[PDB]
């Protein structure tokens, strides 16, 4: 079978706005920037 459970494997830091994953904190917090404005009105990139 296949186990699809996150937590241990994935990193403790994960963007709760799109679904990204980073190794450090400063990286995650920073990323959010792109989410907070910056021409958020357009074609979804995903
Ligand atoms: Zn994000």
């Amino acid at each position: 079978g296949s186990s699809g459970s996150s937590g241990s494997g994935e990193k403790p830091y994960k963007c709760n706005e799109c679904g990204k994953v980073f190794t450090q904190n400063s990286h995650l917090t920073n990323h959010w920037r792109i989410h907070t404005g910056e021409k958020p009105s357009g074609p979804s990139s995903g």
